[PDB]
This record gives structure tokens, sequence and C-alpha cells, in this order.
């Protein structure tokens, strides 16, 4: 008593617009550094039967009957998270039933502070995540401001992670908890620095892995397993699996932290697990332990550390001057433009990027840089020659922006007016969709 | 540089276990209330390369380029989702990026009443849900009940709710929200009564209608519409979509309600949003608005009805004796066994259900019921005719149970060694076997 009429013929309207989205994405240099393209493999869990299961609790322990195909796709998504993060199930455990990012975080702090429980974190504007404590002078805007005490240390003028500043702010503050690991920052992290001012004033000390977990994972990057209490990391990004996250606990370090994350998750905040989710965070998981996908991870890397290069050699600057790892912040101010602007402009080319903040910035709105990342691209089989054509690409966006603002001025609404029919534009659009059109697309 | 195999090919460990619990799905008597059967086209949607796009903030308005399509997919599903509910798009407001139904309550709530904020829901035993602001003497179980200030109110011994009860509550706890709309309560609720109570104490009115949103939608049962501020949805359960959430809000009443829900989903809680779920919604929500999608609702209730029916001719109890809705909740008390016992009996002959507390019961653990419900096998093409025969099974499991007992004893690690191999339940496992897997399967 159901329609079984394929997705095509049930529902033409919104099959298109899908068809549509399905060749923007293969016709687009993707340069969100948050973004990946999943296998068909991810894609073919996502779309499983196995998400018409409730399965509340975990495996064994489940508030409804026939759940024991579940329980084996739990565990073995469990085992294959510890597995290529290289840590002993004996020593760390993990939950895989966090829907998403913010979720993970949030439950996370939640189960080691409570609710008042004092955290800290990096300011948004410095490369921080809203779930890091976020908030503005007019409103606690995320909940971790908000049912969390939250304080912000921002990096210095250079960009980088002032470690004198978060001790300042540590002895004074006295946090439960310290978040390391972000979402717009282009160097690696010295956790052991981070253990070691956690130690001083007895925080837990929280890494967020979401952008660098598979750096992580595959030892080319800082290791946080080695000092962290917890680390979270999202599975869509550089990981390359599905839209969901994951919990790491350090029993060894905190014993009876294994139940408090695990209550947090459910039925603190969640109730029934998604199982497709979990089936694809597991697929994806036998994937990032192999050495083909380390040799992908170094060539993120590679193409990340080109592209810096290729930029800097036309004269775009840079926070922190480069990067360590898959992503890049450019500072727009000696071109007197915005992110804001560059991002239309890019995406008039179809060139996918996003506007970011730099240290200067004291406006979210109105900010002055964009922010790229290779993992998609090198996804893509891009390699490090291909990177000068994205810096010559996004130089020529650049001043594309420089003329159009020259003519329509500096309102974003006036400035979208040059958009529609330039020559140049065009031009370039062509250029991207005749490269962006040929590369493999999972 | 990515991997193409199927994941058949790619992952044959878990394929397996897909595949295991495929033919389980197939072959099972599911009478999980909360559960359903996705056709092909929203399992097509869920699997889809939508999912790779990160677009944080609402259409028109994304922190990312690339957004067009993604846009267009966003606006037919909060279109969709109003014109299923019969609102119209003036009056009524929707955030369709809710990850789940317990994502969705807390947002919901947040946006209502704040941190520390008064709720009042109904209690967990009674038939409330876990984000009703459940707790017990010992722990506050559900966030819902810590960072908020939260008081429940139990039914009647009956089990009705006690709206006398509702009003005393209300008028001493002067609650913001005052929640309805439940998890395991078989009858429709006077909403109308709840804004009355609502109006003396100048208090939200929330309905969670996620079990029964399918009645609600093709006016089977009471429009929470009429009367309520708030009313969230899961989209997975009755309604048969993918696993979701809404959160629908009424402009009118409540002028600026619409940026309070929308922050409190972005960015006080979520991130990016799962714009496969979105477009999954999407195709479900165009079936939901349908003739015929009424026209299996009505199955529904009839086969409830009659499943509730055909079990009281067989001398077993019903919680208020009877069903307004899909779900019964069966008092085990006669019989001197527990659901838990229950469940694993059903457990083994693919009869798929979950342990409920009744009424009477203090204690969570070893609860005195089963809950069961008629949308999943509904879904499958089962009439009247068919709820004498599931109503059999259970009598017939119920039996088995008795004798178990009787053999093995009281604790249920002694009563499951009495399961493998036993001469009547592999004779009833194969008598639903053979049913179940004969019948329609999307
Ligand atoms: C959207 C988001 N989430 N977490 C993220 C972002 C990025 C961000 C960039 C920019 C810019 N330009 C602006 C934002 C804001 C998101 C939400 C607000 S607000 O809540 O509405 N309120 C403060 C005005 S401001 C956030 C990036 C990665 C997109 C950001 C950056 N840069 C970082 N660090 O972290
Ligand atoms: C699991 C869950 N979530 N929300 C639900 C359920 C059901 C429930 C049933 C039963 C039974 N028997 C037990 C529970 C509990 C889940 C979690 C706890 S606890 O928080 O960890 N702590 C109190 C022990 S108690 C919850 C049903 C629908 C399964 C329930 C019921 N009955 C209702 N109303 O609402
Ligand atoms: C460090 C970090 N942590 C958590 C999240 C949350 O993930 P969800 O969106 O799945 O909630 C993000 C996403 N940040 C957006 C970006 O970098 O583009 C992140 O960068
Ligand atoms: C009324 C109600 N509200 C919210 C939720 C939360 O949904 P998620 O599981 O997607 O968080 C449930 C789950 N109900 C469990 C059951 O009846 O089996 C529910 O019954
Ligand atoms: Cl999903």
């Amino acid at each position: 008593m159901f329609n079984n009429e394929p997705l095509e013929q049930i529902d033409k309207e919104l099959h298109d617009i899908l068809a549509d989205e399905e060749k923007r994405q293969r016709e687009t240099i993707n340069l969100i550094a948050s973004e990946n393209l999943t296998n068909g493999a991810v894609r073919e869990c996502l779309g499983n039967r196995v998400s018409n299961k409730y399965s509340e609790g975990y495996p064994k322990k489940r508030y409804y009957g026939g759940n024991d195909f579940i329980d084996k796709i739990e565990e073995l998504c469990q085992k294959r998270a510890l597995e290529a993060f290289n840590v002993s199930d004996e020593e760390w455990g993990v939950n895989v039933q966090p829907l998403s990012g913010s979720a993970a975080n949030v439950q996370a702090l939640y189960a080691l502070v409570g609710v008042k429980g004092k955290i800290m974190g990096m300011h948004l504007c410095s490369g921080g995540h809203l779930t890091h404590g976020f908030f503005d002078e007019k409103k606690k805007v995320s909940i971790t401001s908000d049912m969390f005490e939250s304080k912000l240390y921002k990096c210095n003028s250079q960009g980088y992670v002032d470690l004198d500043a978060v001790r300042e702010m540590a002895l004074s503050f006295k946090p439960k908890v310290i978040i390391c690991g972000y979402t717009s920052y282009p160097r690696d992290i010295d956790y052991q620095q981070f253990r070691q001012i956690c130690d001083e004033v007895n925080a837990y000390l929280f890494a967020d892995i979401s952008h660098i977990s598979s750096f992580v994972a595959c030892n080319i990057l800082n290791n946080p397993f080695l000092h962290a209490d917890v680390v979270t990391t999202t599975t869509h990004k550089i990981l390359r699996g599905p839209r969901s996250a994951l919990i790491f606990f350090n029993k060894k370090r905190n014993p009876g932290i294994e139940q408090k994350i695990n209550s947090a998750v459910f039925p603190s905040f969640q109730g029934g697990p998604h199982n497709n989710k979990i089936a694809a965070v597991a697929c994806q998981l036998k994937e990032v332990h192999s050495p083909a996908f380390k040799e992908y991870t170094q060539q993120v890397l590679l193409n990340s550390k080109a592209l810096a290069k290729a930029l800097i050699s036309k004269q775009i600057d840079l926070v922190t001057n480069g990067t360590d790892n898959h992503l890049i912040v450019v500072d727009l101010r000696k071109f007197s433009i915005t992110g804001s602007k560059l991002q239309e402009t890019c995406n008039a080319i179809n060139v996918s990027l996003n506007k970011n903040t730099i240290p200067s910035d004291v406006d979210c709105v109105s900010p002055s840089g964009v922010r790229i990342g290779t993992p998609a691209m090198t996804t893509r089989g891009a390699k490090e020659k291909d990177m000068e054509f994205i810096a010559d690409v996004l130089a020529r966006a650049i001043k594309i922006t420089v003329d159009l603002q020259e003519q329509y001025g500096k309102k974003l609404v006036d400035f979208k007016k040059g958009l529609p029919g330039n020559a140049q534009l065009q031009q370039l659009k062509q250029e991207v969709v005749t490269w962006a059109g040929a590369l493999p697309f999972p």
C-alpha cells in the first residue's frame, strides 16, 4: 500500500533540481575546505533500508526488538573508528551515534562540564568553531556560550595561536575544558602544550579535529590522542565519509568517562540513531585505514602547499603566510575587497569557496578574506601542477572583483548587478567548467 | 583519486550484514509503533550527492557559494510541509533543518524559554517522550530537565490525560511552555483544553505530533494547528519519511517566533544542514498531501481498531481499553510477565515490538507492558482480516512466555535460556516468516 515508482517518475520536479545540482558539482572547482565527494559505496549505505530501524540505546542494550543485525553494524563502526585513529580499544572508546559535528561537540562538552560549566575556545574570527563557546557583545550566539559559561581566546596578529594568552586565560578563568582544533586554522596544533596548560588548572583537553582528521589518522600531522581527553570529529570533511560525527574518550586518563559521554549522547540529547549514517561511517573508515587513503591525504597537503605557493607567487597574501594542512585563508585587504564580494564572483564562475574572517576583522558581516582548501579537488585527481591553474582563476576572479567594484560601487547589491553577462566572467566560467567537467567524478 | 567499486565489492563484510538486515525486515511482523518502511524514492534522495554540500544558514543567506540548487530543494521542502499540514504560508512557518525529533524539540524549547526556562511535559511512564522534560529522583535523564526547569504531569489510573492535574500544575508551577502530543499514548488529545490552560498562565502551547502526524495531516484526528504555538514532528514514523524533523511556528499568534526558532536551529545548535534528508523529506511530503496517502493512513487506524478488538476478544488487557490511533499498549499484568520477556519471545519469532510502561509502574526496569502499532504492517498491505492473525501470534507469544517463565524462572538471563530450539517458537517463527516474507516490501 505504497508507491514504488522510481524518483524520476514519482517526483519529476525534485529529480530535476537533483540532476541540476549533480551537473553543477561536476562542473565546479570546489574549494570549500570542509567539503568532499563521497564514493558510490558511502551513498549506497546512506540510502539503505537500515534507516528503518529504531534502536535507541547501545548494542545488546536496545529498547526495541529485531536489532541483531543493527548491533553488528554499530559494533563494526566503533571497531573501524578506533582502528582508523591507531588507538587501542582498551585505552580509548568511541560513540558513533552523534548526528553531526555540532551535536557531537555539545554532547561531549556537557558530559564533561554540565550546565553552567566553564569552557575555553578559540574565537570564531581567529578560526574557532561556533560550538567552541562563540558569543558576541549582543547575544549568546551558540548554545555553547549559553548552556555553558565560555571565554574565548584570540590568536596573535600574525594569525597563530597565542599559547601565552591561552595560559593567562586558563589561570584566571579556571575552565573545566579547553578546546583546541579548529574550523579555519591553517597551522598544526601544539597539543602537548595544551595538555601542559590543562594539567596546570585541572581542565579536560578537548581536541576537535574535524578539519584535519585524515592527517591525524595517517600520521601526517600532530596526534591529539597522545594528549587529549576528548577527541571529536565529523565524518564528512577531509575524512570523506557521510555527514555524521564521532566522540573519542580516553578511558585510561578518565575512568567512567565512557558512561558520561554515552549517556550525554543518549538519552541526554538524542533519540533513535541514524543507522544508515553509522553504516556509511563504517564503510568509509575501512578506506581510511588503507595505505591508499594515506596517499590521497598526502596529495591533499601537496596540493595545499603548492596552491599556497602559487598564490604567493601572484602577490596574494595568506594568513600565517602559508599552511600546514589542507586549507588556506586569503587576506584580501591589499585589494580593498570583501570575502562576500569574492564569493559571488567565484560562484558566477563555478568556483565554490567561502568568505572568512581574518585576525584584524572586528565585524563578521563585511569580512576581509576567503577560505580555500584542497580535499575535494584532490579527490577529483588534481595534482600540484593543477594548483597554478586554480591560483590563476582565483587571481583573475580577484581582479574582476576589483573592476566590478570600481564600476558599480561598494554595496553588495550594487556589486551583483555587474555579474550577469560579464564577458570575462563568461570566458572564465567556460574555462572553469571545461576543466572541472572532465575530472574523475565519484 | 577515489575507489568507485560498488559496496558489495568494496566492503563484502558490511554488505553481508545489510543483506542480512534486509532479509530480517522482509520476514518480520513489525509492530514497532514508531517504525515504517520508506519507498525507493525516499531512499534515492538519502543517497544523493546533495549531501556533499555545506549550506549553513537559510536559502539566499548561505555562508558558502554553490548553493543555488540547494536553496530550491530547501524551499520546495518548506512549501510541501506547510501544504501537507494545511496551513497557509502566511500564518505558519517551518524550519526543515532539524536532524531528528529529539534535536527539534530541544531547539524549539530553547527558542521559547531559554536556559533555566520552565516547561511542562507528560511523564515518560504515562506515555510522554524523553524530550518532554524527563527526569528521575536519581538523575536529570534528559537535557530537557537540566538546561530547562521541568515538571511532569501523570495520566490517571485508567491511562488518560488528567486535564485537571495539568491545570493544578500550571497554576502552581507557572511554566513558559506546556508540551502535549506523546510517544506511547493511545488516545487523541484535547488541544483546545490545553490552549485554555496555556492562556491562563500565558504559556506557549507545544504540540509534538511525531507519532500521529499523518492523522493530523489527513484530518482523521484533532488538528493541533488550530490552537498550538509550536508544532514539532519527526518525518520517519507514521509520516513515512526519512529520519528527520520539522518545527512549525505560528507567526500570527507570535510575531518574531520565526527568527527565534530559526536562530535556535542555526546557529544556536546545528551547523551544516543534511541536504539529503531535506530532499527526502520533500519527496515524502508530496505523497503525504495526495488522497492516496489518506487511504493508507485510514487503513492504519482501521487496522489498529481491529487489532485492539481481536486482542480484547482473546482476553488481553489494553491501556485505556482501546485506541484512537495507530498504537496500542498491552497491559501484561494478568499474565505475571514483563514486557522485556515478551520482547525477547517476539524477537525469537520475528515479531518486532518494544517493552513499554503502564500507569501502575514505578520502575522503568521491569515494565508491565508492550507497545504495538500498525503503520509498518499497514504499509506492507495488511488489512483488518490480517489483524486477527497478528493478535493470534501475540497471544501465542504471551502463552509461550508464561510457560518459559514457569520452567526457567523470573530472571531474564534465565528466561532467555529457554528460547533457542524451542519447538513452538520455531513453529511460530516459521508461521511468521511464511506470511511476512510473502507481503509487498518497498
Ligand atoms: C558558518 C561558520 N560556522 N563555523 C564557522 C563559520 C565561519 C564563518 C565565517 C563568516 C564569515 N565571513 C561568518 C560566520 C558567522 C556565522 C554565524 C555568525 S552569527 O552567529 O550569526 N553572529 C555572530 C553574527 S557570524 C562564520 C566559516 C567557516 C563559514 C568561520 C569563519 N570565519 C568560522 N571560524 O567557523
Ligand atoms: C526509549 C524511549 N524513548 N522515549 C520513550 C521511550 C519508551 C521507553 C520505554 C521503556 C520501557 N520499557 C523504557 C524507557 C527508558 C529509556 C531511558 C530510560 S533512562 O532515562 O535511561 N532511565 C530512566 C533508566 S527509561 C523508555 C519507549 C517508546 C521505548 C517510552 C515508554 N514507555 C516512552 N514513553 O518514550
Ligand atoms: C572544527 C569544526 N567542528 C565542528 C563543525 C560542525 O559540523 P556540522 O556542520 O556537521 O555540525 C565544523 C563545521 N564547520 C563549517 C566549515 O568548516 O565549513 C568545524 O569546522
Ligand atoms: C513524540 C516523540 N517526539 C520525539 C521523538 C524523538 O525522535 P528521534 O528518535 O528521531 O530523536 C520520539 C521518538 N520516539 C521513540 C518511539 O516512539 O519509538 C517521539 O515518540
Ligand atoms: Cl542521513
